[PDB]
């Protein structure tokens, strides 16, 4: 297991690190979240970018990634645009989407960032590569909002990710019936398995899915979302209550 | 399902119902721990009756018996006798393991028996008959404290127990592997899919077991042990912070 330390942080060992997500469609809505959220216990700070709307103006864009440093500098901050395929709030070209990413990393204020496996072998493997080298870590990720794949499937997916120079292969699934949810458990233990080379973080969304958020120290998620006061992605619970069960988890 | 029902707890519907266990090897012992369990939050209480002694005698398990009932009139109360063979502090031949449990039955001072599956089907039916016949419920159960039997063979465990009249039937298991847990869930889910007539008790025991005592409410186990202030089987953690998980998870 290749574990990833941001600061003090250490993720792929001991109880999953908890994220939360900033989702302001503009640099003062951005500022208001970040100096909420410094009020808030949690592991990891993650920037929704997809909620801003003016995603096209790169002063704009850093702008907003200053404010949310002036609030909370030492903080570990993962940079996501998710697109609007994946589940977010909208679509931007890939060259865009490229360009924000290499822009976060240039940037300098952001520790990690999401990059969607699906945008293209090539196109993310330069991208990781970029990111290397100017000291960014990857997660890289996947979502389906309408079904689960086979664990079989997942598993692949989360290899490849590997395979392409992930940090952090990441995957969230939607269950249509209770056994989806054994099945991305099923997935998640697989990798601990047979595959524990990187951390990885996994997910069933929904209310269905929750105990996938909570049990990830049994069965081999590394991170978990929590709501500071609305969710990021359907399932998630509130922080704190997120936190109370992984601590029990883990002292049992 | 046919839920069952004891003043107004409903076993089989909402969050698991949490039980503790009384262990007391004596009279005085165990009138010092009804007293203090009753200043715990559960929903019904069960007496391990073979923590007591003076097994053999009738009389003093009665005795026994109504010092619990005197510290707590009202709470909804399971006799267990568990044998060494499964997992329990003393072996007794079976007639008088019938014997007790008749007593247990006849005193009208308990409202559930457990009855061990593998006592041998003729006995075990006669008994069940028997405390049906004076108002009494049965807990089937079955315990394997070496190894995780796979899915089938649990399922067409508990199905048994349900043919044989059992109201709730239960399984222990004990995972040698993270895999086992999961088969354990798996099983579990497979009763609530194909096979809900009856509320089922599962339970993957140890720390590794640990999550399927939190997560019946999703993959269908009717109820969860908890401990006061000790365990009585390994892999039950505190009662409150059970409770606390049970209730993030119902009202997620
Ligand atoms: C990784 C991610 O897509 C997971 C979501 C979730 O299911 O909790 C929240 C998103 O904000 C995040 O980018
Ligand atoms: C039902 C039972 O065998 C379950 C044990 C457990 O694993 O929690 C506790 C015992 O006290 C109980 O009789």
């Amino acid at each position: 297991m290749k574990t990833v330390t941001v600061k003090n942080l250490i993720i792929g060992e001991g109880m999953p690190k908890i994220i939360v997500s900033l989702m302001g469609r503009d640099i003062n809505s951005v500022k208001a979240e970040a100096l909420a959220y410094r009020e808030a216990t949690f592991d990891i700070l993650e920037w929704r970018v997809d909620h801003f709307m003016d995603i096209a103006s790169t002063q704009s864009v850093l702008t907003a990634a200053r404010v949310i440093r002036d609030a909370m500098p030492d903080i570990p901050l993962l940079f996501t645009f998710r697109s609007a395929k994946e589940g977010g709030e909208q679509t931007i070209t890939t060259q865009h989407y490229l360009t924000l990413n290499r822009a976060a990393i240039d940037s300098g204020l952001v520790d990690m960032i999401d990059l969607e496996l699906f945008t293209g072998d090539a196109d993310v493997k330069a991208t990781v590569d970029y990111a290397h080298a100017h000291n960014v870590y990857v997660v890289m990720s996947n979502h389906d909002f309408h079904q689960t794949p086979s664990a079989e499937e997942m598993v692949l997916r989360l290899r490849k990710m590997q395979a392409l120079g992930a940090d952090i292969p990441k995957i969230a699934v939607m269950p249509q019936s209770k056994h989806d949810v054994l099945t991305l458990l099923t997935a998640t233990l697989e990798m601990q398995q047979h595959y524990a080379d990187r951390p990885v973080i996994t997910m069933s969304m929904a209310k269905e899915g929750v105990i996938s958020r909570l049990a990830g120290e049994v069965f081999g998620s590394a991170a978990t979302f929590g709501a500071v006061k609305q969710a990021s992605a359907p399932g998630q619970i509130a922080v704190n209550d997120l936190r109370s069960v992984l601590m029990i988890l883990h002292n049992a």
